[PDB]
């Protein structure tokens, strides 16, 4: 198994730069709509202490340069939604795709295209932490970066980049400006929760090493889905959902498997541990692939 | 640090689909030549020169593409089509040297699915993820929006690692397009390599495994041997300057680490989230990430 990308092409596409004052970011550009982050309007005097809501009284459309390459798109429009800027530009995007803007949830991933000043630079896949961050790679210059999901040519952004923790985790928001998890868009060294393992996941792990041969861990147990999260709590596993038990559907069917006996199966891994043996060639189990990569690569 | 894949979009414009018969697979579009396996004209001399132009459909996204002539060139067929591909990148074909790294491509029914980061291994094979119907997608470096071509996928060996050959259709490899289970030769670690992600994992405040020892660059590499390890050469001490340079730790000072780390494994450590010596980020692949 490899972490895939979805390929970066329909989103290369959307990338542009916006400038305000001499900082520079990057923006996403569909239709006749720029989306970028609203610390763009950011001095050094302010990020520590933001007014970016007071901050945007004193901007008007003139002091946005946003730019495709070296050409410029003139702003006819501003407005804030939470922490993104939307800049109107009087051309629509023809590279504009099919696409929604998405929420997602913990244990959820995506690819991300990092971009810097416009240009994109790299692409690979991401999960979205229980603790609401990412384990991505972000420079100066990052932010405005967006992750998304590409279901039959429909782009579904899902992140937009913002924040780097004192950790070395990262931190954004939905494309509504509404940001993942309790940070901030501050000048300021902010703490996640303590991190947990997304259960979901690694359950799709245990199917994707059953679907290929690797099933001494299956036993005769089954589990209430309350009696198992209670236990998994207790080893820092995510407790699951309805939602989570929904989509390890199709790899239940087609391993016939229950999925509370899959759980029971986990229940015992985690009390008596791996006993030195392996699954898929690791002591270690992954929990970075969900139900749907596990179904894309198998 | 992250393992990260080119953007795919100059080379996603160029993949389109080759059907001949029952077989269908990808071919790359540049210009107005399409660039695919030969073995597309399989249930490879004589069977070409039986085939004629309207053989081939080649569809790009919904519109066919008319062939109006073809010929061979070693494991790769070229196809002349009559529309130039107007999205075609400033692009070059390189055979790439083991140990390097390239993005790859995969796609199916000429439709791009997924990219991500492999190496060509010191055995000539890379370790990818390809399924029935990838043959034909390709892999790739992007330097200044110049796309330098060097893999086209052929084969699956019987281990689950994957055979190709260059855009010239040479394999890389002592590999032949049959249908044929094939071994490869036993593969070594890319040891530069290891040693680019050791800096990686100092820039990026991980240190556990640093020690105050040295060694000779000899001593260096008969152990290198002892556990199949390649050979490190001078040139690759030079390569590696800068990131010696950045962290200050000399490279036979990383050299000792690795040493020690080899003789007494990782103590269930784990080395920026891995368990295991990583060898697949060339020292080039950790200076263009950081910074
Ligand atoms: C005492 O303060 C700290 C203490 C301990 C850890 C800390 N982290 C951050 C922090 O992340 N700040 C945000 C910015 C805030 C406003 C959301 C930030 O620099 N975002 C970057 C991406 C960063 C950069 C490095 N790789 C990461 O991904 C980004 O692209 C942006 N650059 C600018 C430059 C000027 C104006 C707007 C922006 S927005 C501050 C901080
Ligand atoms: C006794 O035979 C074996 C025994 C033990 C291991 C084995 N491996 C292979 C083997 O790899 N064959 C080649 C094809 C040969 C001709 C180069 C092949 O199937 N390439 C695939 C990609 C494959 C498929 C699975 N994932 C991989 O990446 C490709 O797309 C192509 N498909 C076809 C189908 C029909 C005609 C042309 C092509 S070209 C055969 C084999």
């Amino acid at each position: 198994f490899r972490k895939m990308a979805f390929p970066s092409g329909k989103v290369e596409g959307c990338m542009v730069q916006v400038t305000c004052g001499t900082t520079t970011l990057n923006g996403l550009w569909l239709d006749d709509v720029v989306y970028c982050p609203r610390h763009v309007i950011c001095t050094s005097e302010d990020m520590l202490n933001p007014n970016c809501e007071d901050l945007l009284i004193r901007k008007s459309n003139h002091n946005f340069l946003v730019q495709a390459g070296n050409v410029q798109l003139r702003v006819i429009g501003h407005s804030m939604q939470n922490c993104v800027l939307k800049l109107k530009v009087d051309t629509a995007n023809p590279k504009t795709p099919k696409y929604k803007f998405v929420r997602i949830q913990p244990g959820q991933t995506f690819s991300v295209l990092a971009c810097y000043n416009g240009s994109p630079s790299g692409v690979y896949q991401c999960a979205m932490r229980p603790n609401f961050t990412i384990k991505g790679s972000f420079l100066n210059g990052s932010c405005g970066s967006v992750g998304f999901n590409i279901d039959y040519d429909c782009v579904s952004f899902c992140y937009m980049h913002h924040m780097e923790l004192p950790t070395g985790v990262h931190a954004g928001t939905d494309l509504e400006g509404n940001f993942y998890g309790p940070f901030v868009d501050r000048q300021t060294a902010q703490a996640a929760g303590t991190d947990t393992t997304i259960t979901v996941n690694v359950l799709a792990w245990l199917y994707a090493a059953v679907i290929n041969g690797d099933r001494w861990f299956l036993n005769r147990f089954t589990t209430t889905l309350n009696d198992f999260n209670l236990v998994a709590m207790k080893y820092n596993y995510e407790p699951l959902t309805q939602d989570h038990v929904d989509i390890l559907g199709p790899l239940s069917a087609q391993t016939g498997i229950a999925v509370l006996d899959m759980c029971a199966s986990l229940k015992e891994l985690l009390q008596n541990g791996m006993n030195g043996r392996t699954i898929l060639g690791s002591a270690l189990l992954e929990d970075e692939f969900t139900p749907f990569d596990v179904v894309r690569q198998c």
